[PDB]
């Protein structure tokens, strides 16, 4: 019941008891495991007080005043507001706690060692898409911090009826555009081609190039979303060069500094925040391996292989592997030489093991998704490969939600 997880590099073992506080479900049964399924599987007032109660109890436990007069009255108070409004409102304190802990509990995040250093921007007074643009802009500018990136989150008004949702329709605040071609192939980011057509559908005038920064599509209080372009001076980009291969610049690649997921759902005390964009800094691989070398993304192994002169006739020459290592030395070097915050897959996976050590110490566990924690290259020469990890769902939590253009009632 109180399980053991081992590291097969270090022979270290840690006992996980935190999984007893697990509430949600995984998709695995006693007879099947789904830990490589990517995305497995209104809210009334009866269900809402249990969730509020459990959240308020761990928050008051947290500040070392478990069950004091404050906790008692704040429970009675929240119950009364759930009778009255069939919902309730978080204190600013409770919002910042819930947000930091949704991160803390994000089992697919390797960077969680920083979970307590998180800047929460309360945008629950927002009422318009224009006010969303403004709140998002100061988030970008603050978290970019002249390349010295800072972790942040901007939390928009919580969901109420369900047809009055605040949604950023973008999947990340800053992404490059996707255009297919007359000949069928694709310029820019093939991941984004449907979205880019939607922005163009709403009148975005496309500069039909490669690294075209998409505009924000912002829906406020359930209304039809509206286009706003982040001022370019606020979008920091890093030009990729190599420390050795001076033909690297001719490749003409570049990436934005700021990873900022905008399409997910934040859950606190059973209250649901449909718009909650959050940013940190990049681990090198997401750019070098996934963005640049996914077959369905930028797909540059083709060219980098050529300009090195590699044996591309044979699959077993590992020309793909060699060209992948060079690409990731260049992303890191480019980011580091401009003092833009970035972490390399060795330094970040080592911190996660350290973070894991602390979590099992002062919390009794650490949800973790091995399928996602292992970097997408050099797997077993990173220590997380060798670390058994228990996955389970704690709350407060970040959750996936459907793309808004499949649900939205539109006119
Ligand atoms: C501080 C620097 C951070 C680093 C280095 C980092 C690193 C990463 C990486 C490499 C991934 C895998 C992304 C992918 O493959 O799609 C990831 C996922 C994730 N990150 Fe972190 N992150 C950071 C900050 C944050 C913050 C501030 C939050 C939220 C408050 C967060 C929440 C998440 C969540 C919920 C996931 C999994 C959900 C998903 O991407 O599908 N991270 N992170
Ligand atoms: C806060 C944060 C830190 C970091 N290092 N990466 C990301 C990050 C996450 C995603 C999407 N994750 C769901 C994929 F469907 C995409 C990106 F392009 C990212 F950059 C986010
Ligand atoms: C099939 C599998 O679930 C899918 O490729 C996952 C594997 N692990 C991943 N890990 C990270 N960090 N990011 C991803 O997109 C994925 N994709
Ligand atoms: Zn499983």
């Amino acid at each position: 019941r109180f399980l053991k997880v081992k590291n097969w590099e270090t022979d270290v073992v840690l006992t996980d008891t935190l999984h007893l506080k697990s509430t949600l479900e995984t998709g695995c049964t006693e007879h099947i495991c789904m830990g490589s399924i990517m995305l497995p599987s209104v809210a009334t007032k009866d269900q809402l007080f249990p969730l509020a109660k459990e959240f308020l109890d761990q928050y008051y436990s947290s500040i070392k005043r478990f069950g004091s007069k404050a906790h008692m009255d704040r429970l009675e108070e929240v119950n009364k507001e759930i009778e009255s409004t069939s919902t309730y409102q978080l204190k600013d304190t409770e919002l910042i706690y819930g947000a930091k802990h949704a991160w803390r509990n994000a089992s697919r995040c390797v960077g969680r060692i920083q979970w307590s250093k998180l800047q929460v921007f309360d945008a629950r007074d927002c009422t318009t898409a224009h006010g969303m643009f403004n709140y998002i802009c100061n988030h970008v500018k603050y978290a970019t911090n002249k390349g010295n990136l800072r972790s942040a989150i901007t939390i928009f008004p919580q969901r109420t009826d369900g047809k009055h949702d605040f949604r950023v329709w973008n999947s990340q605040l800053i992404r490059y555009a996707g255009y297919k071609q007359p000949d069928g192939s694709t310029l820019g980011d093939p991941a984004n081609v449907q979205f880019t057509e939607i922005c163009i559908q709403q009148g975005w005038k496309a500069p039909r190039g490669r690294f075209d920064v998409l505009p924000l599509l912002l829906q406020a209080n359930g209304n039809d979303p509206e286009l706003f372009q982040i001022p370019p001076e606020l979008v920091l980009e890093v030009p990729i060069r190599h420390p050795k291969f001076d033909w690297f610049k001719d490749l003409g690649l570049k990436w934005y500094g700021l990873p900022a997921v905008s399409n997910m759902l934040l859950e606190i005390g059973g209250l649901e925040f449909s718009a909650c964009p959050f940013s940190g800094w990049y681990m090198g691989t997401e750019i070098g391996v996934r963005d640049y070398c996914d077959n369905s993304r930028y797909n540059i192994l083709e060219e980098v292989a050529k300009k090195m002169d590699l044996d591309m006739r044979k699959t077993s020459s590992l020309w793909k592997d060699q060209a992948l290592v060079e690409i990731n030395i260049a992303v890191l070097y480019s980011f580091q030489s401009d003092k833009v915050t970035i972490v390399d897959h060795h330094s970040a996976t080592e911190s996660f093991i350290k973070h894991m050590e602390n979590e099992y110490r002062c919390r009794g566990g650490c949800p973790a998704d091995w399928v996602w924690i292992v970097p997408p290259m050099s797997g077993s020469i990173t220590p997380v490969f060798h670390q058994e990890m228990l996955n389970y769902r704690l709350t407060p939590s970040f959750e996936y939600q459907p793309d808004p253009w499949n649900t939205h009632v539109w006119k």
